[PDB]
């Protein structure tokens, strides 16, 4: 399983993430597993569901061990719950290794498995601190690295209902997947893949906010989120700016809320009137940053319609957040993204699968120098619950 074996090992549907094949148990049961850098549990459907046709059957695995401990995971949008255990786990199109990992067997869920998305489970690739029920449940990637010689790194090339492809290179960086410079921003703290944005520009114009507003209350890289999600004040200033640039076209309010498609005659979409967005990320060097520049074709996402085959129709894929900035697939589909856990940094390069425009290019460019920052990171108010918990590791 050299890096040629791992190229193209991702599939998905637009708007429902990317999954990789994994096997669980002995004899191996093959499942499609969502790649989720925004959570830290490995959890698989483990009972029948109307929208699943396979699921992990613990009773058919000779290597399964029950940990006799439940877990309940709520989301704003639904939930999953299940029974913790361990089993043997392998990635057939990844490194040639097998490991004993924690697995949550999902026994009940609500609004988690969607009609026809094709994944049966989720691979949380973030760190132990945010694992449920607590940080004592070792995430999959920590077990992989500890049990094998796989380097403590992985990279994602997400390529963008329409079918999508990409690659997850486990343990390395595949130079066939990008062009140009790889630029690294630091992992601010190991929980989410948290990073710090220092400046935002919409068509070359600076939003000019206090840069802490960009990271309120965090900014994270999240392959499990579709949109670019922006804190309220940032989202408002962004919408004001894009609306200004595209003011030839008066769209309804529901479009800007992502609740409604806007259309043009097939092949005639005026791409030029929608501006590029540049996010400047903290550099590895003090006072330096680099920018990642997003095309309009990344944040206005085509949705094919029944009554409008005559037309190219689009949904606005930037949305307001109350939980900080989220660089989801909208951002990641431009780029080859390196999750360099060994060196506590995330790299960005232009992807070999480009999502292209007539006259502009998704880009990664630096350096840009200032006088930083003067600290653009936000310090989340410490709860008594947080404060009192002992971490004896
Ligand atoms: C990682 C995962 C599966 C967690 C989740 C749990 C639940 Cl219960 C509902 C939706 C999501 C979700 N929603 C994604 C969309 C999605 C749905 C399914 C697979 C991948 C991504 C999202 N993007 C966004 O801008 O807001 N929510 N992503
Ligand atoms: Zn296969
Ligand atoms: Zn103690
Ligand atoms: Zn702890």
């Amino acid at each position: 399983g050299s890096f040629v074996e791992m190229v193209d090992n991702l599939r998905g549907k637009s708007g429902q993430g990317y999954y990789v094949e994994m096997t669980v148990g002995s004899p191996p049961q093959t499942l499609n597993i969502l790649v989720d850098t925004g959570s830290s549990n490995f959890a698989v459907g483990a009972a029948p569901h109307p929208f699943l046709h396979r699921y992990y059957q613990r009773q058919l695995s000779s290597t399964y061990r029950d940990l006799r401990k439940g877990v309940y995971v709520p989301y704003t949008q639904g939930k999953w719950e299940g029974e913790l255990g361990t089993d043997l786990v392998s990635i057939p199109h990844g490194p040639n290794v097998t490991v004993r990992a924690n697995i949550a067997a999902i026994t009940e869920s609500d609004k988690f498995f969607i009609n026809g998305s094709n994944w049966e489970g989720i691979l949380g690739l973030a760190y132990a601190e945010i694992a449920r029920p607590d940080d004592s449940l070792e995430p999959f990637f920590d077990s992989l690295v500890k049990q094998t010689h796989v380097p403590n790194l992985f990279s994602l090339q997400l390529c963008g209902l329409a079918s999508v492809g990409g690659s997850m290179i486990i343990g390395g960086i595949d130079h066939s997947l990008y062009t140009g410079s790889l630029w690294y921003t630091p992992i601010r703290r190991e929980w989410y893949y948290e990073v710090i944005i220092v400046r935002v520009e919409i068509n070359g114009q600076d939003l000019k906010m206090d840069c802490k507003e960009y990271n309120y209350d965090k900014s994270i890289v999240d392959s499990g989120t579709t949109n670019l999600r922006l804190p309220k004040k940032v989202f408002e200033a962004a919408v004001k700016s894009i609306k200004a640039a595209s003011s030839t076209e008066k769209f309804p309010d529901g479009f800007w809320l992502g609740e409604q498609l806007v259309c043009w005659q097939a092949g005639t979409t005026p791409w030029n009137i929608f501006p590029v967005i540049s996010l400047y990320l903290m550099g590895e060097v003090t006072n330096q940053s680099f920018r990642i520049t997003i095309l309009p074709q990344q944040y206005l996402r085509p949705v094919e319609d029944v009554a409008t085959s005559q037309d190219d129709c689009y949904k606005f894929a930037i949305s307001q957040s109350s939980t900080g900035t989220v660089m989801g697939a909208v951002i990641m589909e431009g780029f080859y993204v390196v999750f360099d856990r060994a060196r506590k940094r995330i790299g960005f390069a232009v992807s070999a699968c480009h999502v292209h425009d007539e006259f502009r290019t998704a880009a990664v460019e630096g350096p840009f120098v200032t006088l930083d920052m003067e600290d653009c990171g936000y310090n989340i108010p410490q709860t008594d619950e947080s404060r009192s918990h002992h971490h004896h590791h």
